[PDB]
DNA sequence: TGGCTACCTTAA
DNA sequence: GAGAGTCA
DNA sequence: TGACTCTCTTAA
DNA sequence: GGTAGCCA
């Protein structure tokens, strides 16, 4: 339907309007015991959030542009690859914050990739605490850590060996 | 309601019933290019699975017990962790397979943590790896590598910066 | 018990 | 992390 | 376009 | 990953 040249300017009316975000200066883990500043390119929390964008849940939203007479619409985040394939290996794609920020939109902060390696992340030491992801982290996961399970594996008898 | 005594029972009874599954020899890795042995042991496939076993879905099963004219059922992997509490920091804990083998009972291979650290172990480096879980990992998640990630970040313009 | 049933909560 | 709809 | 509304997917 | 019902 829609022509590469199209495509292309719907990614480019999106920078622009995503463009004139507020920016937020975040300090974050990388790893390794090092700290990090990310810029993050936050949607307003409340309407208008800008040219084309709307909200259709708590915490998502769509990005729509008419064209040739007919409405287009995709998600707030999916814009950046809208060039790139749905599916690796029969696994459908998605967008990945790698900043763990959802308000945010900057395209530098986001990836295209299946629903497993995008919650992985969450769990990643970071690119300086030893990432590695094909498409390193900007940022170690907000749960890495050594967790706070209560008990440990154990047998009473004797039944079991491991 | 039911006494400290008359739960040991129970997880006793449990061990026993357990340790009669079939023995299964794992080989997984834990890491560090390093490969090692698990033994699982694994609740049949169909009925009869067990001593007071039941599945209430494909890879669920519960565990019921009668006491004093009254029955008592739990998840065929929360025995072990009948003392333990039932939350940490107000998060709900659950049963969590070190082993990542549902069928397999052996709590050797079980813990109690939240629903997140359970999750996490998916895409732990393993023991050998570099796990940093407090209740060490008997294998390296499933998951961890480095990813399928199709596009990475990327802007057209030059709208933004990292 | 033995053996099925149907329904539930998750963050992205 | 997604889809589609419906008033204006 | 503006701004609201709805259901879905996933293996733990 | 987990709670409960029904019928022999
Ligand atoms: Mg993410
Ligand atoms: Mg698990
Ligand atoms: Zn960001
Ligand atoms: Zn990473
Ligand atoms: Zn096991
Ligand atoms: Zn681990």
């Amino acid at each position: 339907a829609l022509t590469n040249a199209q495509i292309l300017a719907v990614i480019d009316s999106w920078e622009e309007t995503v463009g004139q975000f507020p920016v937020i200066t975040h300090h974050v883990p990388l790893g390794g015991g090092l700290q990090g500043t990310l810029h993050c390119y936050e949607i307003p929390l409340a309407a208008p959030y800008g040219v084309g964008f709307a909200k259709n849940g708590p915490t998502r939203w769509q990005y729509k542009r008419t064209i040739n007479q007919v409405v287009h619409r995709w998600g707030s985040h999916t814009v950046p690859f809208l060039l790139e394939p749905d599916n690796i290996n029969g696994k459908t794609c998605t967008a990945s914050h790698l900043c763990h920020n959802t308000r945010c939109h900057n395209p530098l902060h986001l990836c295209w990739e299946s629903a497993d390696d995008n919650k992985g992340r969450n769990w990643c030491p970071g690119p300086n605490g030893g990432c590695v992801h094909a498409v390193v982290c900007l940022r170690q996961g907000p749960l890495y850590g050594p967790g706070a399970t209560v008990a440990g594996p154990q047998q009473r008898g004797s039944h079991f060996v491991v």
